[PDB]
């Protein structure tokens, strides 16, 4: 076939039930995510191509970066709840990977202050119930589908995505690849 397990993608031997439509897994601390958020938009791309009614989620893992990483799953909570992903992740990305400017809980503070989100806003976010269930929410999902790294897509709790067994001489047909198995693996 032209998309074969093992190839474009992976099938779980052990299945998750009730697992979002399409699930990302990402870490600030990862560099291939780096590039997956900043280089080709892969989200942004996936979204692009799959039908609709399919909803998109993405969460963050502690596994990278000890007690930072632990943090940034919270902060990530924090962006889910007020719906400000969008204005943060390229911050955060270059804060961690770029700069080299975020070493403690404070200074990823500083990326939503800087973003606009108020102070208050943020704190009262940070420490809330709503987050808390939310960082259980992306820890529950890892744990699910034995996640040992990251970047990571899941389809239907079924399929995962295989990015090493598609061409990288071209970012552009690498994501149009990468995209289109989703699309597939989606109406499987």
């Amino acid at each position: 076939a032209q998309y074969e397990d093992g190839k474009q993608y992976t099938t779980l031997e052990k299945p998750v039930a009730g697992a979002p439509q399409v699930l990302e897994f990402f870490s600030f601390f990862c560099p291939h995510c780096y590039q997956f958020e900043e280089v080709l938009h892969i989200s942004d791309n996936v979204k692009k191509k799959l039908p609709e009614g399919v909803k998109m989620t993405k969460y963050h893992v502690n596994f990278m970066g000890g007690d930072l990483g632990k943090d940034l799953t919270q902060a990530w909570a924090v962006a889910m709840a007020l719906g400000v992903e969008d204005k943060v992740t390229v911050p955060l990305f270059e804060g961690v990977q770029k700069t080299q400017t975020i070493r403690s809980a404070s200074d990823i503070r500083d990326v939503f202050i800087n973003a606009g989100i108020k102070g208050e806003e943020y704190d009262a976010a940070w420490n809330s119930f709503v987050v808390k269930s939310l960082v259980a929410q992306q820890e529950k999902a890892a744990a699910d589908v034995q996640l040992r790294g990251v970047p990571a897509m899941f389809v239907n709790g079924k399929y995962q995505l295989n990015p090493q067994g598609m061409d990288t001489s071209n970012m552009d047909v690498f994501v149009q690849q990468y995209a289109d198995t989703v699309k597939y693996l989606s109406e499987k």
